[PDB]
DNA sequence: TTTTTTTTT
């Protein structure tokens, strides 16, 4: 039995990283300097270090994790005295474990270990507080004691009260004082496994997690995360009997993640390029041929524009787009790869989807009797891509309901006597079908897209696809049986990259407008006005949030090449793919 | 006075098996490779050593079966001391018990010997821990003792507390520790009686079962099962007075098996017939006479092809067929032959089904008042095949639900602030009528048929039946009075072989695409746009998902031989079949 | 009652 103090303090202070900076230094100075309580330890590190600890923290975690937080207490106070009256105890997170089980694979023999589960969140309950240390007092005439009922003991899960005083070994009723009582943050959430690792015809399994102190409020609902922690048996109401010896699983969070300087360094290089343009668009949809135009428009919607806010109103800052086609076009492969790459994506259908599903649900809560609202689709994908397959399915008065949203990006309920405001700021992906299954040439646009104007006008752009056979048939033969064959086009950047690079661009560039895209927007802004009163039977129209989306999509060029200006060759791109929208409906330019 | 504790061992080690290789002697050593703790004990091996033994087992089973436990963890420690501290016991089960009852003849009588009950799984709960030894420590100011009160005994299923402290004999508040509890897993599952064994009139009944320890999760919901074990009486709260002695009934699983290596010879015999292919189209509906065209294509979708999953996208594999034919054409019969010989198949109508029972429905439990969500009929027949019956008569507005599964083979549902995607990996199989009953040759093409030209391009096949009175009568007439007189057809597959190799193909064997098919494929499949665009005039189109039903059904071609390469012998059936399906539509080519 | 999804007069 050796004492491992010296050897975790001599870790901590000698570990040496990738250039020999000693990390986990830098970290407690960060941790002193913002009074941050917690520390993260990678396992590795620990490992290559020394292995005999890494077994112990492992195996004995239940009794090591305390010596570990004093002896890293007394360190930080060494370093600094003034660490102290503002945090009580550090605490010391693990992160790396080797032990990995499935949440639908978790058995007995697994209960009272340190493992690892990796899931996705779905509900949060607000932060609550829990006792560990209570305080009463055995009122009494001739008592008038306080003490602290569990003595060198924590309090446990159930809450328990004294049967007789030790002050004066009698018994009676005992009052709680508030005011001595000791108060540890509690909050309950819930994760659910990987839609892929789910058995085919079975429902995905839920597990119950517990996050305490500075892990409060570390993640939000749709989001990938990965937990360690001990796994423990669930009491609700063990005081009355009947039988009910079954008990479930719930897991004390200890390390939490979400979904680098290298990766900074990995997408720097990538903007060095002067062609990053094109390779970013030709690696959207690899396994679909053709459609460059599609392609490129898609790549837009995940960077996105920069949303203005001012001090009387707020700008949009997200562009639209909406895709209507032949049958077999491929129009849904294209979207279930951008809610596979982007970095928050949320996928529905028309027919699947429902008004309050879409915006906010009004539920009642059993427990309490009281209305509550629930995310919808929309405000889950706040901040990120909403897709919506099957647009056209959807019944109009639901649909209609998303006006708002695609616009203002607000949703307002007044439903149950509860009036809220919650923000939606995300870009709707929408897709469909002509009205009579495949587009008519002979007829018109306004019976072929069979939706309202109001709607048309929330679209930054529109585009119609066309199933026509020709020379380009065998071609696109050979590509499809290439990619069934299990070849594959190279010099294309992977899912992971593109998914890095596009969370990078979309949090560290913000480009400005000059004067010479000023003057360019303007002279095609009033040129396309014009043509618009010529020929006012088309469906669509021509409205000042057109003018709107050239300024988006000129910032979304811009910001694809991580550039801080909108210059001149970005206002022309913004005009070319602008053209094409009014071309495919039919208005010439 | 006899011990079967050396009668076992002998019985484990000395059985001569068909082979003469003591296939019990490999079980054990299999078992210990991978820690299976549970072995599966055959009751017609055990009458054929000793029969004395049988009946011990089978009528003193509570009181035999651990001995025999003992001695087998015994002689598994011996092989292998390192066994030790992963597996601290092993199981035996025992299958083949030839008392089988009903589970409508359930009585008083029934009740505590070794019985086997078949029916069909509906319900499993999710995997929980159940309490068997429980640790307590004595809240009692001078006691500070920890024990486990149930000494000497296992934890009953009721819990319960001790009264009074063991190590004090005094009584007071016991607290337990979960960190020295002993748990066991614990799974409920709820089965019920096969269709042919209700009785007229009445509704099926059910009957719950207990899975404990390795048994859970076992089976999944819809399949056939048979398991064996004791009957017991369920109780809640016995505390609980007021009369109500009536008490249910629930089932103690011992050996579940859902559904030997000598099916595997005889079915790779099969496959060396170079007329297999033949054999297995003139096997599937022997009833019924002609449709040989309809007979091959419902072959093809029994196997099915070969999925494709990618970095980025999947593509679907499997094969939809699409019937529409005039009353009497005997439609259905060949759609409930399907669902017998599948080995897993949902048979649906389209009148007694509706949107959300087809994919998945949300409804709020009132346990809780909290929505769930609830398995649909595409979602429990994932991995398997999709009957749809009379799909014309069902409304339009829940056909369009199923679009986004029958190509992407995904169910997304976004209602009352629940998110969630399901695999629905089926085949769908579908028949119906005209427009108006009887098809008529005078009207065209698009008008009979009276569907949307989207669902038609997702079928891969499209075959349409007409009633023509002509010379075939007679034969027609002689076939259908040969089997109501008792006549059948010889030299066919009967069904428990063929689903036997129908599973076996799906499963290890994966045919491969050749450059030879590729280039027939390439060519034909431009013949088909050529001529498609030639008349613009036909309801169903030439779009891309053509060519890859040229794929699926190359595969599935060479699957149905066991081949491992597609050549072009399998691609030329592939052009055939898809000639008469252009034909029957009305395109020449 | 009121809000939600669902099958049903
Ligand atoms: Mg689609
Ligand atoms: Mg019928
Ligand atoms: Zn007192
Ligand atoms: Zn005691």
């Amino acid at each position: 039995q050796i004492d491992y103090r010296d050897v975790f303090i001599e870790f901590l202070t000698t570990f040496k990283g990738n250039n020999n900076q000693n990390k986990y230094i830098e970290r407690i100075n960060e941790l002193v300097a913002y009074r941050k309580k917690s520390l993260i330890i990678e396992f590795s590190d620990v490992l290559s270090f020394n292995e005999n600890l890494a077994y112990e923290i492992i195996n004995n975690t239940k009794i090591i994790l305390p010596i570990l937080e004093g002896a890293l207490y007394d360190h930080i106070l060494q370093l600094d005295p003034t660490y102290q009256r503002d945090i009580e105890k550090v605490h010391v997170r693990i992160v790396g474990i080797p032990r990995v089980i499935e949440l639908r694979k978790i058995r007995s023999t697994d209960i009272g270990k340190l493992i690892t589960i990796d899931g996705i969140l779905v509900k949060v309950t607000p932060v609550k507080e829990r006792i560990y240390k209570a305080t009463y007092k055995h009122i009494h005439p001739d008592c008038m004691q306080e003490f602290e009922w569990p003595e060198d003991e924590e309090m446990p899960e159930v809450l328990e009260m004294p049967t007789i005083c030790p002050k004066c070994g009698k018994p009676g009723q005992f009052r709680l004082i508030p005011e001595k009582t000791k108060l540890i943050d509690w909050q309950k959430a819930v994760i659910q496994e990987r839609p892929e690792e789910v058995p085919s015809g079975q429902l995905p399994r839920q597990l119950e997690i517990i996050l305490e102190d500075d892990l409060v409020d570390s993640a939000r609902p749709g989001d990938r995360v990965k937990v360690t922690g001990i796994l423990d048996i669930k009491q609700d109401s063990p005081v009355k009997r009947g039988s009910r010896a079954v008990f479930d699983i719930y897991m004390k969070v200890s390390s939490i993640e979400v979904s680098s300087e290298e990766d900074e360094k990995k997408i720097k290089d990538l903007a060095k390029d002067p062609w990053i343009r094109d390779r970013i668009i030709s690696s959207i949809a690899p396994s679909i041929y053709g459609h460059w135009e599609l392609k490129e428009a898609l790549a837009l919607a995940l960077f996105g524009g920069v949303p203005k806010v001012l001090e009387d109103t707020r700008i949009r800052g997200d562009i639209h787009i909406l895709i209507i086609g032949d049958p077999g076009t491929a129009k849904s492969q294209m979207l279930q790869f951008i809610s596979r790459v982007a970095p928050r994506a949320v996928y529905t259908t028309g027919k699947g989807s429902t008004a309050a599903g879409l915006t906010a649900a009004v539920v009642r809560e059993k427990g309490t009797g009281e209305y509550y609202l629930e995310a919808g689709a929309l405000v889950l994908a706040d901040g990120g891509i909403a897709v919506i397959d099957e647009i056209d399915k959807m019944r109009d008065e639901d649909r209609v309901a998303i006006h708002e949203a695609m616009e203002q990006q607000t949703v307002s309920i007044a439903k149950a006597g509860i009036v809220a405001k919650l923000n939606a700021r995300a870009a709707v992906i929408a897709a469909g079908n002509p009205k009579f299954g495949r587009y008519i040439s002979e007829r018109p646009v306004s019976d072929n897209i069979n939706l309202p104007p109001t709607i048309l006008s929330r679209f930054d752009l529109i585009f119609i696809l066309k199933d026509q056979p020709g020379e380009q048939d065998r071609e696109l033969a050979n590509y499809i049986l290439d990619v069934h064959s299990g070849k594959s086009t190279k010099n294309i950047i992977d899912i992971d990259t593109l998914r890095k690079y596009i969370a990078y661009a979309r949090k560290y560039v913000t480009p400005k407008i000059t004067s010479e895209a000023k003057n360019l927007i303007t002279d095609f802004f009033v040129e396309m006005r014009k043509k618009s009163s010529e020929t006012p039977d088309s469906p669509i129209l021509i409205t000042p949030r057109q003018l709107e989306a050239l300024i988006r999509i000129s910032e979304a060029y811009a910001k694809m090449a991580l550039k801080a200006e909108v210059t001149r060759e970005d206002a022309e791109r913004a005009i070319n793919i602008m053209r094409l929208f009014l071309e495919s409906v039919g208005v010439d330019m």
